[PDB]
């Protein structure tokens, strides 16, 4: 559950946090709307398990793999078996129009797969803008208490855990972290319902990893459809597509935690910067 | 109201923020458990400005002025007319033996003064210590249908600097202007076993101040239930802790950490402690007694 209130710690004995002594003090640790950035050396995740634990804290992660991405789901799961909320309870929600082609994947305690079987839309963009309609109108209200909602051409290669919960949570893309806002690739067109003009924007955020209370991203991907269909209704489609509109969310609703580069990157196309202590959720090749 | 889900802002224009170029770099801006911790220069004012009003929200503050503290609350109030959370609705609530002894201080459109008619206790330690019992009593009486935030705070203090929405959350303490800088086996915590109050030498995030502390209605009338409840169990066992009530509370918020800190500009002596590089503001500070 999602509790109403602050929770009782048991003794615990960890390094005393340093007000004169940051350990990060090469990035932003905190948006100008006071939400953590998620770096490593922020959380001490010992606290974090503790007070999510006592909640009982229920975690969905959907995933959508259709056509001839239902091949990256054995990688993904496998990997997200050894490095996502590991001693938390997790609700694997797979979407595909190939039930009979899930992996057979062996999960952990606590721990479970549902297989949603779903249209496969013919244009790439359809299947991953329609998404945000599938996820909006998709159970999850009544059974988990965050969900977090990523992409599956994607492995774990280090620990992805409740430091990322919060009401409503994004990403930041890797591409563009160190970017101005002027060179961030938002809809540029008035015309888009995701348009956000050259001296507007916070941040770019990746539509591939995003999150946050079961309410939030209903919110979320319920008013990026409806903005999808709007731009499809006046013949215009976003230059990236939910991804775009995400943004348009996102600038509006700010989010109550940003997650740093280190929770959705790809080492082949970036290497592995000083900035990024942990490379902990990364493309596969494709 | 505090609303159920997040805000939908109009379009401002500022500054960028840059992910590669944090302008604090001396301070710790984030607890490990990933609450802010409140600095200039951490916030943009008119987004946060923005978040709130936009749901209404209403801040109660308490301070207690029982005998002879009647007299700090002329500037406490005049101050707090220019700093405190302007624009938004304000409650203050003055507890003091003395009604007739309040000062007639001229309020700001939205704001309203409220005086709650207490009982005055002999000892100061009693005094100070049963706060709790008395902001915990008028949270069901009063606050829970009046406001959606409290802020509880010592009178003897005059506000010098903007002190706004940046602080509100569900709960938050501040940091001791004594003990910002120190390790925790300096901290001035209780260090009896046999007191509720005790934290050892090898626990403790921060030293928080007793005289500043608040956060959503339903999380300070539990702190403030929880703190006297433990200084009652102390009395039964014959036992006062070394700082009374900010004792209590610094061992309640070691187990149930705050969602937000505020950095000593938000409690600050400048008489004993100057001013040091670290604090770009004094927002709220103690007058000289
Ligand atoms: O055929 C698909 N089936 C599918 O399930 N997807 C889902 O949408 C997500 C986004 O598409 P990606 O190819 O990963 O997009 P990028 O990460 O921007 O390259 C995928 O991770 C996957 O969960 C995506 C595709 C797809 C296939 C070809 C081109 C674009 C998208
Ligand atoms: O006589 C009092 N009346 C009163 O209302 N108070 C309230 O308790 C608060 C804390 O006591 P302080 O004297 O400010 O304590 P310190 O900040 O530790 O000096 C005061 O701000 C004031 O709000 C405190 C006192 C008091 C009087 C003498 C000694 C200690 C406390
Ligand atoms: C420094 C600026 C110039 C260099 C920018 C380098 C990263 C570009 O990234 C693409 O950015 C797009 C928006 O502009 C979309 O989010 C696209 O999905 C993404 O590529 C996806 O994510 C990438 C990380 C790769 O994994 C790529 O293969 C994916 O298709
Ligand atoms: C560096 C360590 C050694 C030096 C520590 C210097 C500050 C000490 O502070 C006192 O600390 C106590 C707890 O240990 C109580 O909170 C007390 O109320 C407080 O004094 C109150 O607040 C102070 C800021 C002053 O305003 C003082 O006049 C007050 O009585
Ligand atoms: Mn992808
Ligand atoms: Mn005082």
């Amino acid at each position: 559950a999602i509790g109403e209130f602050m929770v009782s710690l048991p003794r615990m004995v960890y390094p005393q946090p340093k007000v004169l002594t940051p350990c990060r003090k090469d990035v932003l640790v905190v948006t100008p709307w006071l939400a953590p950035i998620v770096w490593e050396g922020t959380f001490n995740i010992d606290i974090l398990n503790e007070q999510f634990r006592l909640q009982n804290t229920t975690i969905g992660l959907t995933v959508f793999a259709i056509k001839k991405y239902v091949a990256f789901l054995k990688l993904f799961l496998e990997t997200a078996e050894k490095h996502f909320m590991v001693g938390h309870r997790v609700h694997y929600y797979v979407f595909t129009d190939q039930p009979a082609a899930v992996p057979r994947v062996t999960l952990g305690t606590g721990r479970q797969l549902s297989v949603l079987e779903v249209r496969a839309y013919k244009r790439w963009q359809d299947v991953s803008m329609r998404r945000m309609e599938m996820i909006s109108d998709f159970r999850f209200l009544s059974e988990v208490d965050y969900l977090v909602c990523v992409d599956v051409d994607m492995e774990f290669r280090d620990h992805v855990g409740v430091e990322i919960l919060t009401p409503l949570f994004g990403t930041l893309h890797p591409g563009f972290y160190g970017s101005s806002r002027e060179a961030f690739t938002y809809e540029r067109r008035p015309q888009s319902q995701a348009y956000i003009p050259k001296d507007e924007g916070d941040f770019y955020y990746g539509g591939a990893f995003f999150g946050g209370s079961v309410q939030e991203v209903q919110r979320l991907t319920r008013a990026c459809h409806q903005a999808m269909m709007v731009d499809q209704a006046n013949g215009i489609e976003a230059v990236w597509h939910d991804e775009s509109h995400l943004n348009k969310y996102l600038l509006r609703h700010k989010p109550t935690k940003v997650l740093s580069p280190e929770y959705l990157w790809d080492q082949q196309l970036l290497g592995w910067p000083a900035v990024l202590r942990k490379l902990r959720f990364t493309a596969v090749p494709k």
